[PDB]
């Protein structure tokens, strides 16, 4: 795929023609075991399988990345990183994080991991947060959920590396057709391969994208004997999603930037946030690293019970996660974030009335209507 | 789904909610029998399949439609329809029909089925086709293969249903997304949905969209007893395709239209086929009924046999089908002139089909 | 597979090797088409399928035959067998054919196929019917749906090859287990693998199995042309529950013996029907050409409404299909007015004869 | 399931019924989401979480061994590594000797995050020794032993540990919940790479762990769900399949077995044979206690020359590692998956007819 330009890897990343018959789209490979006389690289299906190699290739390829390890989900592709911190060692994340993410992260404390959170939009939150002596790893995630507040990664990246810090960018949000980690200087790409990647709600599957041979060998160790691998056929879906990832993103962010024009206008709209608003606090950054601003869209709801305002959506499916080709639509403290105190969302600036819309493939008209039917302004 | 527009139709129509544990993609439904006293509608898998009927209420929605049946293949939803020809009566087809129509036709001609090949693109040759005495069938596919000339349906309809003939529309190549032959005036739209509409080249299906009540009866009755179902499995998977129809077809189009002008610029390409263009001897008729001109070009290649141009591609792939993800290309004489060259335009950068294009030809 | 047994070529039947990579299961080919370039057997997948082909190769040993064709259904595959019968020629039938043979059968007669039905049981029943003139086909159904009785397949096809006439078994309930057509002497065998074949009740499909060549082109040809092919993934389920085939079969004719015993026992049974019965009236044809008597018992009702009794099972499951793991009960007058059919599966025996007993009280 | 027999469970065990359209089997659920507003009992939220099919094959494990929770997971390594999490820095592993290789991997692991790990004999009344180890957590038991066949007494070993407190696993993967119940043997957990018998088809990866307490069961699903070493749909699908032949196919597998034990015998380049069924099995009263049949994996000393020229002489026998799926398999475990000598060779039986499987094993014994 030398040459090729995204859409193209995207399409033909990892496709290995079938020697013989001729194949275009390849083979499933279901087998867990093979015969050793028959070849030998292959031994064992947790170890080694041709199907679940060739998504890895195309995840690769979509980095220009020399390496992709990917997983039963993004949990497991978080988990096995943050096994290669040791105890004594320091993470160095941001307070905002995927729950799921906070979830490994006081994991990792329990085994005696330092996990220090920290402000990575400002000059001395940044510097403070790496003078932590044993820093190993700097974990961004950017935007943000739901607020969509966005670290400069580029920045981050140049300042933990001076203390030799391996920076991870967990990527899921913007996708690698918005936004490119490696590119900007971090050590890995991290995703869930759930939302946009494999893009129709279907399958479950994580991945890592990075660049260090050193770190590739850990990494397979780790999945190899934690066995937290993939199925094989939920690596065919995930491939087969994958075809039509740019197509599908370039429509959500234009559907999205009509919404935010939408929420702007409602009389029962508070603050609206979109990594696209010139009045972004960190507008800059998201041009400079966002080729497009994404397709989540969180506001602040003034018009009465958010619990109420769900209900009245009849397009937009009330549910959690994003990026899928349906619309989805949650409101944070009643759903992703109830398990907190009132006290701690209104900490980190998560009101009772935000509400947070994944952007699908529908038509942008009807997904308008059907917000405008539901806010009822 | 009613005021829904098509882009929403194809992630949501047959999307039918799963009661207690409000699935958003529904389960995938492999059982072939059910229990009778747990409902009653269900009796048995080739009757009866609600992955199969989601599949179903989804194609039908794409053309406003009140009926849909899905197939294990196109040639089988062709096979279907054409069985309603009784013999002692007449079809009359566009001369360039697909190989497997064509192959129907000499199963139904030694049913004593008569068959007639016509030229539907003019006037004369319309009125002269639809004279045929018990003319039951007029099978018209448009754009055709591999010229790519144009049939007006809508005209083609008006004089076949003054004889009282059935209208079907072989709407594989332009998809729902760019032609509606139902609102064109044709009774069914027929698809292989092995090409554009499940479009990932991993699954055979077909289908045929419908309106008439008593054509469901008997649609559904050959189909239960001819057994030419399709699997859940494979229904899940042209489901799953459907959801990106419209962006991948529009993408497609768009490619095409950029290959279409490298082909014109190129010494060793003679006529150039495709339904854009503006000197196409249809191009009023394409206008009318395409709202845009289809992601498959054909070309002459002037530079030698088209064994020359085929070994040279290094992004398109040499093999049959079209309307998936990857773009093709063949020669139909081989796979009409000798040197006649298909392509039909995937998802792939327009710029490195480009280059691969010009590659290739130089 | 030369020299191996039956039960070997179950889950080694179609194993074709994986060059480079060494997959014990073969992987699963769902690509429609194909790179001209990279060979020249595969152009598009309706026409050609590698895991399509290893399921019909494995299908083919079983009964140590040439060929083999598979459908997207047990339907499919009579309706292409059907197909090749000419308006004007005849086709002689068994009386008790399942209903989706009886709907093939008209839709052959309105194209001008004459369909006879006959007693092939008795010598003076199989010599009317064969006197049929343009005989083209015979198809027999052994044991026959839901009555269970037996047609002699030797003698009526020795009897129908002399009128030049074709022979196929629908072998669906009895399976390449218990029951050998070409080796009896018909052409064809007839599956629906939808029952026990793939025995899972998860995955439609058909098959045609034989040895003559010239048939071999003309069902390869129609396939092709009416486009009644099986997916991948669900010939992938079929190999699948192939390789079980001969187990399962086993367990449900022994669970199927104990069934048997307790209808008979019954003081609320009439008739019971079961080809492995001593008074069965066709016992010496059973004998001679099953290895085992079957899974499917059919027996009439005497304590009152069908729907009654059905109401009252806890473990077997009323609907419709047989072969499964899963035990079904049916009423076919409702899906004698009073005829039961059970088609035995894999559950524990004594379970299943509690859950019948049950019922019957 | 109340009442009905193992069999039986095997087929309908978590057999839920389809509302509405009343599928006889459960249809496959691949959502990731679920709507909130269409559950008149919120239970379903997000996949990694919930899902049904997942459930439905978790039911059925559970009721195989008559136990209230099971677990599954992407793999066996991901059901070993999510019990042993649960051991505390400080705390002790006890284990056979002779663990999987995977096992070790993972005590590897648990060892860097200090976790004591003890290696044991467990035949003898070195039990005794054993569990004399302070701040004991976890016993470890695999039984039968791979690949000399050895076994251990799970009664009386969990005598022992429960008294000091600690939990009991073994892994049943060898002899499947046909052959063997841990639970009602006096065990914590029983421990499976369903990837073998269970599936048995070689065609799915997974894991399971059946248990009975609910505190366990609270810690061992909130690491899986933060972990996220989940199965995916059409994989639990394809283990469920897997499992209803699950008792045909061991008992099959079984009966093969002993006919090549006998064939075994009678060679003359064959040494030790080693099979739990042996009336001279050092540990054949254990065996008899508790195994309800001997197992479908044989191994032997091969006395005729390289082990290697060995392998390459089957023709029905694939040469490859795993085992308990249909296709029989053939290893030499110095060479391949590792008393254990150069030329011990594992055989684990599949469902072929057995005269194929002799026929193959004397040819390759023999040579020419």
């Amino acid at each position: 795929m030398s040459g090729m330009r995204f859409d193209t890897r995207l399409v033909h990343g990892g496709r290995r023609p079938s020697a013989g018959t001729g194949d275009v789209v390849p083979p499933i490979h279901v087998s867990t075991t093979y015969e050793r006389r028959a070849q030998p690289r292959y031994f064992y299906g947790r170890g080694e399988n041709p199907t679940r190699e060739e998504l890895e290739e195309c995840l690769a390829g979509l980095e220009r990345a020399p390496f992709a390890t990917v997983f039963s989900s993004g949990q497991a592709a978080a988990a096995t990183l943050l096994s290669l911190v040791r105890p004594g060692q320091c993470v160095v994340s941001t307070d905002d994080v995927y729950a799921g993410t906070d979830g490994l992260f006081d994991l990792a404390a329990r085994q005696g991991v330092r996990v220090r959170y920290a402000d990575l939009t400002t000059p001395e939150g940044i510097a403070a947060a790496l003078a932590e002596p044993d820093l190993a790893l700097v974990w961004i995630e950017t935007p943000t959920n739901p607020l969509l507040t966005v670290v400069d990664v580029a920045e981050v990246s140049r300042r933990a590396h001076e203390r030799g810090a391996r920076v991870v960018v967990d990527n899921t949000f913007a996708s690698p057709v918005l936004q490119q980690p490696l590119a900007l200087g971090a050590d890995v790409s991290l995703y869930s391969t759930t939302k946009s990647i494999a893009g129709h709600a279907d399958v479950l599957g994580g991945a890592l994208v990075y660049r260090d041979a050193d770190l590739h060998a850990a990494v397979r160790a780790y999945r190899t004997t934690a066995g937290n691998v993939p199925g094989a056929l939920d690596c065919f879906l995930v491939r087969r999603g994958l075809h039509t990832l740019s197509l599908r993103v370039h429509r959500q962010v234009a559907t999205a930037r009509v919404l935010v024009e939408r929420l702007r206008a409602s009389p029962v709209v508070g603050a609206v946030h979109y990594p696209g608003l010139p009045e972004h606090p960190q507008h800059a950054v998201v041009k400079a690293q966002m080729s497009a601003p994404g397709a989540i869209v969180s506001f602040d709801y003034l018009g009465g019970p958010a619990e109420r305002l769900l209900d009245r959506f009849t397009l937009f499916t009330c549910g959690v996660s994003l990026g899928g080709v349906h619309s989805l639509v949650e409101c944070p403290a009643l759903m992703t974030h109830r398990p907190l105190s009132a006290e701690a969302r209104a900490r980190r600036g998560i009101g009772e009335s935000l509400i947070r819309l994944s952007v699908g493939i529908e038509d942008p008209q009807d997904l308008a209507e059907d917000l405008s039917r539901a806010l009822a302004g």
